C-alpha cells in the first residue's frame, strides 16, 4: 500500500464497507477515506490517531475541510494488533462499528451517496481484507 481501489458497487442506503487489518507495531496513525472520485471530495474520512488515542473524522468537500467530529466512548485501535472495521450505511448517516462493538456515528455532508466509488486506505496499518 496505499491501498486506492474502485468501490464495485457505489454507496448508498445499506451498503457496506468492510476493513480488516493490524495496525502497525510503532504505529502513530492511518486512514481509511471514502471518496467521490470524480470531484476527489472525501465524504467519509476515517482516521484512528493511536499516539494521542483519538478517533477523528471530517469531510473534505469543495477543496475545504469541514468541522471536526471527535466524540468516542472508547479507543478500539491497539498497535501491534488486529482490528475489524465496518462501516455501514445508512439514509442520514454512517455507522462504523470496531471489532464487535459500536464506535461512531457520522452524519452525511456529502449528501449525493451513489456519487462516492471509491475507497483509500494509507498510514501505518498492514491491510489484510477489504470488503
Amino acid at each position: 500500500m496505499p491501498f486506492a481501489a474502485r468501490l464495485n458497487t457505489p454507496m448508498g442506503p445499506g451498503r457496506t464497507v468492510v476493513v480488516k487489518g493490524e495496525v502497525n507495531a510503532n504505529a502513530k496513525s492511518f486512514n481509511v477515506d471514502l471518496l467521490a472520485g470524480k470531484s476527489k471530495d472525501i465524504a467519509l474520512h476515517l482516521n484512528p490517531r493511536l499516539n494521542i488515542k483519538a478517533f477523528v473524522r471530517n469531510s473534505f468537500l469543495q477543496e475545504s475541510w469541514g468541522e471536526e467530529e471527535r466524540n468516542i466512548t472508547s479507543f478500539p485501535f491497539s498497535p501491534g494488533m488486529y482490528f475489524e472495521m465496518i462501516i455501514y450505511c445508512d439514509v442520514r448517516e454512517f455507522k462504523v462499528a470496531v471489532n464487535g462493538v459500536h464506535s461512531l456515528e457520522y452524519k452525511h455532508r456529502f449528501k449525493e451517496l451513489s456519487s462516492i466509488d471509491t475507497l483509500e486506505i494509507n498510514g501505518d496499518i498492514h491491510l489484510l481484507e477489504v470488503r
